[PDB]
């Protein structure tokens, strides 16, 4: 019993970090196979980053430009691209901890686990969500950049997120493995504001069900509601729209804690309407949103 | 920019987990050089856990009883002993992924990473506290016994932290990796009741410190106070009390943010006797007390 925010074990990803220096930049690159991914600003002067042309900035790069540091090792680097915001170096050396990965793109409410790096080196691994304004809220301090965000299915690491940017905000954008923003965000020193910070309803009724396997139920209530009425109270809190999608993904723990989807959904409307007075739930005062259905099951069942 | 309940990273620990089978009892051992440590009840049928003579039940098992796998690997068993609440299984190949490492037994209000396994396999990294009653409030099924407690200071992992128990209220309990118990706990299927859970005082000051640094300053006040003041008002609300050794440990938070350690104990005074009046410090309802001074300046710095 017991519920935890829970990153997955980093340690496939740890294998993977190197540091990149391109003149006084550095950052943090992903190794894998014979390919160094970073984030294209490592060829930036915060000067550059005001206004930064990367193809005209890159005419003046070399490979030798590049530094790769794998531990106190370096890395020839024998090529370089850019791919949208991100630059490959092939290196001459294949990664020999390469895990089995892929490169995916997530939506909005989906998390993944953050391993924050300063120098190519792993300071910590926390959980996240894409919020649904396409940022994520991190903790990133300067030398952050490259730092990647990940889901382990077995073991396949898919890597879903690339750190590039603090907003003035000091909410956090970043890329896909393909070097794509997630949401408007570009990879320049502007004023860019992020859209409604609001709740990943599904992900909210993921965290009740957990609560009610764990034995918190204070808050199940005697009411049922329908998608159109409840999605009504969802827009005036700020919440995401319910779709019959999310009601088939929290299906399976409908099933284990025989509470009808809608009725939790009655019940999430009550804590709304009615607040919390003041008690928790898994020792939140607030209703979590960074747990999905996929994470709740995966948790409350035991997966390795 | 932003805070997060950070893990440390997990790669040094992953390496170390391995499946420790006595009978049809399957739990986690941590493989340390030649010797691998696991709970003793891994002797145990559920039948044995309600009054379980430790010492006559090992006169029993030799050391063809207790199979360890590694990955799928089997390691063989040279010796066993038992030691407080764990046994140590002498096998004879030293892992060789071992860390630098230390045992330390931790102080209630320490924080450590907990790698959650099943039959040695890692499922989730999370970061816990040792709660002031020597409970944890982890993530813990059928399986999970035998997941450790660590700290890394740069290469050297300090496991202070064995999971042993589930108290029927669903908290936790464990042992150093000396088999002592933290708190009163004992390894039998009985009645075991926790102490009060109090705040730890000292690391909610650590974390409003984080969130001043990091931008959150609507709850500083006008006031201070003394520690003598402070403490009647911690005692009232199950606070822990503070010491002037506490007071020196935040002094450098203090002197980060010009905010003296009595002036930041008025603040939480007065959000103790006021509440949050529905607002959030670093994105929580509550009030934080699983970041050590330590934990805020590391993350706060970018220790790796
Ligand atoms: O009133 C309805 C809710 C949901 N919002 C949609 C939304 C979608 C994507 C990103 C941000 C925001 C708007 C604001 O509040
Ligand atoms: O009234 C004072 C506070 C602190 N408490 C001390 C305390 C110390 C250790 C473990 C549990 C509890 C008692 C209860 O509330």
């Amino acid at each position: 019993s017991g519920f935890r925010k829970m990153a997955f074990p980093s340690g496939k990803v740890e294998g993977c970090m190197v540091q990149v220096t391109c003149g006084t930049t550095t950052l943090n690159g992903l190794w894998l196979d014979d390919v160094v991914y970073c984030p294209r600003h490592v060829i930036c002067t915060s000067e550059d980053m005001l206004n930064p042309n990367y193809e005209d900035l890159l005419i003046r790069k070399s490979n030798h430009n590049f530094l790769v540091q794998a531990g106190n090792v370096q890395l020839r680097v024998i090529g370089h691209s850019m791919q949208n915001c991100v630059l490959k170096l092939k290196v001459d050396t294949a990664n020999p901890k390469t895990p089995k990965y892929k490169f995916v793109r997530i939506q909005p409410g989906q998390t993944f686990s953050v391993l924050a790096c300063y120098n190519g080196s792993p300071s910590g691994v926390y959980q996240c969500a894409m919020r649904p304004n396409f940022t994520i809220k991190g903790s990133f301090l300067n030398g952050s950049c490259g730092s990647v965000g990940f889901n382990i299915d077995y073991d396949c690491v898919s890597f879903c997120y690339m750190h590039h940017m603090e907003l003035p905000t000091g909410v956090h954008a970043g890329t896909d493995l393909e070097g794509n923003f997630y949401g408007p965000f570009v990879d320049r020193q502007t004023a860019q504001a992020a859209g409604t910070d609001t709740t990943i309803t599904v992900n909210v009724l993921a965290w009740l069900y957990a609560a009610v396997i764990n034995g918190d139920r204070w808050f199940l209530n005697r009411f049922t509601t329908t998608l159109n009425d409840f999605n009504l109270v969802a827009m005036k809190y700020n919440y995401e729209p319910l779709t019959q999608d999310h009601v088939d993904i929290l299906g399976p723990l409908s099933a284990q804690t025989g509470i009808a989807v809608l009725d939790m959904c009655a019940s999430l409307k009550e804590l709304l309407q009615n607040g919390m007075n003041g008690r928790t739930i898994l020792g939140s005062a607030l209703l979590e949103d960074e747990f999905t259905p996929f994470d709740v099951v995966r948790q409350c069942s035991g997966v390795t």
